[PDB]
């Protein structure tokens, strides 16, 4: 499924090269440029655990998702693949431990040294 297609499919956007993060663009942006570093950034995302199961969704709450961009309020993968997106793209990202909740995971729902797959929409993104 989708997690298995970006690990085998997915763009590398670490940084230390080490997979930690793979991405592939679903459905191209509108806009030409991506947010900033400290933008404040709306997203609908859908997110899995490795094997396909469902985890979260915004979409149930129908409520986006807000942070400050690169500011460590999100998992590391996401202050990155946020930042290579486009308004109006989706993307999906896969992301290693040590781009996420490591070894303490985050249970009931993420386990230890879990790797996530996230679908992200970037809606929307405002100044700092």
């Amino acid at each position: 499924g989708a997690p298995a297609t970006v690990a085998e499919q997915g763009e590398d956007i670490t940084s230390k090269k080490d997979r930690g993060v793979l991405k592939i663009v679903k459905r191209v942006g509108n806009g030409e440029e991506t947010p900033m570093i400290g933008d404040k950034v709306y997203v609908h995302y859908k997110g899995k655990l490795s094997n396909g199961k469902k985890f979260d969704s915004s979409h149930d709450r129908n409520e986006p998702f807000v942070f400050s961009l690169g500011k460590g309020q999100v998992i590391k993968a996401w202050d990155i693949g946020v930042a290579t997106m486009k308004k109006g793209e989706i993307c999906h990202l896969l992301c290693k431990p040590e781009y996420a909740y490591g070894s303490a995971g985050s249970l009931p729902k993420i386990p230890s040294n879990a790797t996530l797959f996230f679908e992200i929409e970037l809606l929307d993104f405002k100044g700092e």
